[PDB]
């Protein structure tokens, strides 16, 4: 309360939820990464792609937690739900799941921004714009590009297509 | 449609128009630059000033086109109207025309921002602020400074004033 | 008129037309480049190839404009017609369109050279030979090579062929 | 006669005349340069400009003489006529005289090229194009630029205009 200024309880709570969403996405990417590292899947390029995203999402959560404290809010942690799947199929299946996941994070950021706008919290709005919004847009475009390329390949010859993509793109 | 999210058809269309405006300004500056390179005009400093702006405006158009694709919109190109004049008069005449042109681009950016705000598109709003708005303000101030200096000189002795400005300022 | 010497009004006008043709080719390549940058097309190698040609054609137009002024002629700008297509199909379709475009520029250069010869303007003839003719021949050969390679690939397996070409040649 | 091949006696003679024209232009520029070095004229920038041209024209004559021997022709030297004037007036007067002189050299080059074309001597034609034609065009444009600038200055205030041009342009 000593430093808190123009920071609504509604934004404070939403921020805590967003932290949980980012940590859950990070957990999800950790599962995806290790699945492609399995000897009966063995696509190193995909394993690395997803393991790098797990780190990025974790870093996003830490940035939000730092902001929470900077504004005088209080971080509250909740249980982290296990990933939705235990096995992730093939490369196209995995990339599709990732795009859906990212679109859900992006929507949560947009909703939080709308809330900040309604509450008249310009610091929050700038923070999201400067560290999250552009990052999400660029990432989603990249995934879209990948999906297109994977689909053009696995339409031709599945096994061969997955290998070429992992070797030449990732 | 695979990556498109929170990107209205109204903004998509406005973006395409803005691209056309930037390319037309670039074409205009190309004409201005080469006019001052004429043997019967011969003011190298002015030629370079305008040719550098032609490049800047072209780069602005390319940045908008990249953004269009990043958001999942589709670029549509239209004819580019020739510059409004074939001959540009003297330095003060040319600088006045340039300021008018820039103010028109600035207004188009402001209108697009207002549209993005009404549509609740925070990525668009940040993109304009971060890459266009400040750039325009700084450029317009510079042109204003130039105009003031050129006018103080050509009020004294026209031919002599134009030469001194080109030699000592540009 | 002070510096103008042995520079016919017929060549002066033809030069202005050629400038318009080069700027239109540049505009065309800009459209081609951004089309391959679309998330539902996504062939970075092709995007870069065409975007590099847009720059080359623009530079050709600027070289002609500089020459115009050096000879004492006057540059006159016209509207730039939008590219002939909004969507460019697949890699082979795009490369075919590009070859047709280049052959048309090459013919315009040849016609201008013939005009210069008829007018007895050796400076013009050398200028074209030294900066345009060899450049066009080398470029057209390269495109021919590409077409042959793309066709040998997409005859086998289309999607797979386009990906391999973009990854291994471009 | 041992090495001579496809080298007409008409071109051989014309080459000898051209050598005389270049040496005479060099002599003319030497006079112009030293005139501006006079204590009662004293414009160092102009002195240097003309003295540099005297060297360039001399080098042009030596290049022609080397070519003459390379083709198996025989150099024949004639008297060199003194410059047309002993005193050169002011900067604008001198620059005007120089432009007239250059246009006369350029015409002689064009006439020689026409002769080479009629004689079907492609080596001569390339030699002129590669070492003289573009050089003349660029130089004449520069002089045109200077004249324009000098005239805009001396229209304002003569003495002051000549000084500024010499200080800021040359």
């Amino acid at each position: 309360s000593q430093i808190r200024q123009n920071y609504s309880t509604e934004v404070e709570a939403a921020v805590n939820r967003l932290v949980n969403l980012y940590l859950r996405a990070s957990y999800t990417y950790l599962s995806l990464g290790f699945y492609f590292d399995r000897d009966d899947v063995a696509l190193e390029g995909v394993c690395h792609f997803f393991r790098e995203l797990a780190e990025e999402k974790r870093e996003g959560a830490e940035r939000l937690l730092k902001m929470q404290n900077q504004r005088g809010g209080r971080a509250l942690f909740q249980d982290l739900q296990k990933p939705s799947q235990d096995e992730w199929g093939t490369t196209p299946d995995a990339m599709k799941a990732a795009i859906v996941l990212e679109k859900s994070l992006n929507q949560a950021l947009l909703d939080l921004h709308a809330l900040g706008s309604a509450q008249a919290d310009p610091h929050l709005c700038d923070f999201l714009e400067s560290h999250f919004l552009d990052e999400e847009v660029k990432l989603i475009k990249k995934m879209g590009d990948h999906l297109t390329n994977i689909q053009r390949l696995v339409g031709s010859q599945a096994g061969l297509g997955e290998y070429l993509f992992e070797r030449l793109t990732l």
